[PDB]
């Protein structure tokens, strides 16, 4: 199986997975079943941001989530990720729906990875930056249901005609690029991400969530993974 | 054939393509026969850097390329890019020797884009930087004889276990993820690159050059093109 | 008096001082008398996008404004600016009323100023982004009646109580550091700014308009500068 | 007494004030006695990087110091600076020599800080980077013995004419701009800073040491800092 490092905006409580009774934050290691949550007051139909940081030197990976007008909500986990993760890795944003549904649009996502060395001339890094989505984005890898274009913007999980979002939906979209996130002469190895979210349904339970994730390069959307499993992962172990 | 933009930093005047009689630094749109040049006092086993940027607004290209304790050389030709190459390309970096030889050797490369639409939230950007090579840089793609990681560099041409450089040698690095220079919402439009290399040769007359080039997604080395042709041209049209 | 470089977002047209008979764009260097202009479809209520961008190989002062959902306006001069201004300058935005009025308020400013060197560790930069402005701003310099902090934004010019605008005023705000424009070693200097602002006004004749400048370090509003001098020129010569 | 935060690569071992037995690195709050150190194989005569990096959401102070061809060395110490420091402070590097003494040469100078609102546009920043310092350093702010410009350097302490550092000195820099480290409506405020210095010595001993520091806005060399002090602290308490 793949392996994946995740934080999850998890929209709908699944109790037996160890999901706490209400939408949330939580960082995944190799597992839905998130390390570490927090309570997370999402709000149907409003545009939010996530921001995602961790370096090398602290091993902690954190996370923030909020909405204009309101209070914001975080979580962290300590975690080494270069015993986690390969040296390269790709990184992406999933996400689900089920029986249960929602939009699953982002509206721009922005990354930075950085290789401080101990030479002289130290800096190494890759940054990329979307404030929109074409049709036709090269520089993404979509898989499953995702989309890009319609409105400029990328869209997770399948959205009818009507702008309808539909059920039992699975999609991804990773970064083209491998990008490195461990060298032997690394001093300090940093990333951060942003994404700004639009998670809209005509329910009172929207499912299942939007998350950003750090894969192995050759990551590919596990079968049967609709649903609490987020595209991200084979069962719910 | 392929479609190319190139700065070319060249080493051996070949007059019967229009080089002018000493190295230089010259403008290459769709031709190995610049459309401008200008005189560059190249420095055999000195580490020197070159700098390449453009925007839509102007639609000028413009390089400079100079030495730690020298004055600089600079060249810059009107060109509309947008009507030259294709809404997606890959950049890189190539480089030759022919029965003249020299090494090719890159230190660094950074490279920025950016797209400023009209909306709200406009940017849009691709940089990455490189002060290293590892023997798998995943984030290139290698062509040619073109290798990474000996002295933690990036070797265009082929250098030979004493470390000479070797004749009849021609190789390429492209970045891994396409790059979007035209959108149909953009504004303006830009790029930097900038690279450090170290040419170094045996003899009085080295050849024959490293180019910073913008090309086609799928653009490869073209047969022939060692020499004069610097790995970027099948001829001398 | 002061040496004022600006590109103008021009809401009045003033004939008798070369305005042309529309609200414009312009590229004022060391007069209120554009050296170039283009037509401007300036959109009252609207929040809008500047973009001002130089560099010393190509001594081509450019500029590019947009709305969301309009085409774009565009002016470009060439200046070489180190025969204008000082070695090192401030930068800031301006903006002024006079017996017709308007608010002159903006929502976000960016800055980037770069100076390569020949030198082996060849960048200098600046950068600030401004997203939101606090009452108490300190890396900005108020002049006139500018202030900073209502509803989280830099309101250059006088708005009462009532949020409406008014006339006969006239307010800067400059950044703090100064800025380094030349240096004896750089092989290239640059900068970009970015800017949005919302002009609203309740007459059907806006004035006076809003501008980007670049100054000696120790600028002020000159004596007499409402209206139509856009708070940068102490006459209209 | 002002407020300072730093982190120290502390040449000489002061035994009653708490140093170890050897050159370190270690973090200063508030106090000359560091929380937190580590041993650091200072190299005499050799560039050395220093990189420091902290963000509102982890509230962990760390930094690393390294040679080229050496390892590393780094300190982290748990503190929230925003119930240390005010929410406006100036940035700066400080050094001091004794009876005992070395030079403080400074090669090159970043620094990063970012305030991200829940705001729609969300980010604030301000960069700078000094890879080279000039006879006229307009934006930044010298004390004491610091000058700038011999060799493009920035020497915190006095170097004779010869190039011999003299003893009984002290000297700072500091960035002209106040810089905003915490904001009401921040999500997440972060800083980096990378420094490169050169300390040399004729001496088998080198003394005092050479700080990064963040202070209150109005901070100076307090008196009788040289030393053991680094121009950071009125006293050893
Ligand atoms: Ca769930
Ligand atoms: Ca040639
Ligand atoms: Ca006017
Ligand atoms: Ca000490
Ligand atoms: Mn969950
Ligand atoms: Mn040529
Ligand atoms: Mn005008
Ligand atoms: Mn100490």
């Amino acid at each position: 199986a793949d392996t994946i490092v995740a934080v999850e905006l998890d929209t709908y409580p699944n109790t037996d997975i160890g999901d706490p009774s209400y939408p949330h934050i939580g960082i995944d290691i190799k597992s839905v079943r998130s390390k570490k949550t927090a309570k997370w007051n999402m709000q149907n139909g409003k545009v939010g941001t996530a921001h995602i940081i961790y370096n090398s030197v602290d091993k902690r990976l954190s996370a923030v989530v909020s909405y204009p007008n309101a209070d914001s909500a975080t979580v962290s986990y300590d975690v080494d990720l270069d015993n986690v993760l390969p040296e390269w890795v790709r990184v992406g944003l999933s996400a689900s729906t089920g029986l249960y549904k929602e939009t699953n649009t982002i509206l721009s996502w922005s990354f930075t990875s950085k290789l401080k060395s101990n030479s002289t001339h130290e800096t190494n890094a890759l940054h990329f930056m979307f404030n929109q989505f074409s049709k036709d984005q090269k520089d993404l890898i979509l898989q499953g249901d995702a989309t890009t274009g319609t409105d400029g913007n990328l869209e997770l999980t399948r959205v009818s005609s009507n702008g309808s979002p539909q059920g039992s939906s699975v999609g991804r979209a990773l970064f083209y690029a491998p990008v490195h996130i461990w060298e032997s002469s690394a001093v300090v190895a940093s990333f951060e991400a942003t994404f700004t979210f639009l998670i809209k349904s005509p329910d009172s339970h929207p499912a299942d969530g939007i998350a950003f994730f750090i894969s192995n390069i050759d990551s590919s959307i596990p079968s049967g993974s609709t649903g609490r499993l987020l595209g991200l992962f084979p069962d719910a172990n």
